[PDB]
């Protein structure tokens, strides 16, 4: 196995995969990793058995159809994955931990979120259908836009939310497009 984590590329108590050798810290991975479990098998290899057993779920998918899921379990996943891939990126202690919003020329958002509330909701079953963990996650970069205008930190929600989106076509198999 790996000797840093994969989530946030550091070393420390580490909890290897035993299907593949990737390995995390407890609270990197998504969900928290499981207190027994001998062997586990990390979040990635749970998404790969998912495509392994239904090849046509890689087919391409509307949007419009994957938002309205219901959250069962294999949806619940999903968006745990698509939310640990967003913690994979550096950039996304940006979005980590609640924010507070003091500029002069600018005032906070009506809903402010953040990545530890999206994760908080996930574990707490929040969530009734896909559409409701993804409006969360667009409304992070939404609010950081609208709140930091011209200033050029703009750009870190744009980055952040490539890496959202680029994650969510591919984990949903959201069909290909120009
Ligand atoms: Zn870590
Ligand atoms: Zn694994
Ligand atoms: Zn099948």
């Amino acid at each position: 196995n790996s000797n840093i984590c994969e989530v946030c590329n550091k070393w420390g108590r580490l909890f290897c995969c035993d299907t593949c050798p990737r390995s995390f810290h407890e609270h990197c991975h998504i969900p928290s990793v499981e207190a027994n479990k001998n062997p586990w098998s990390c979040i990635f290899c749970r998404i790969k058995t998912i495509q392994e057993r239904c090849p046509e779920s890689q087919s391409g998918h509307q949007e419009s159809e994957v938002l309205m899921r219901q959250m069962l379990p294999e949806e619940q996943l999903k968006c745990e994955f698509l939310l640990l891939k967003v913690y994979c990126d550096s950039k996304s202690c940006f979005f980590a931990s609640e924010p507070y919003y003091n500029r002069e020329g600018s005032q906070g958002p009506q809903k402010p979120m953040w990545l530890n509330k999206v994760k908080t909701s996930l574990n707490e079953q929040m969530y009734t259908r896909v559409e409701g963990f993804v409006q969360d996650m667009r409304l992070i970069f939404h609010n950081h836009k609208e709140f930091y205008r011209e200033d050029k930190f703009t750009r870190l929600g744009i980055q952040v939310q490539d890496i959202f989106e680029k994650n969510f076509r591919n984990i949903f198999a959201i069909q290909e497009t120009s």
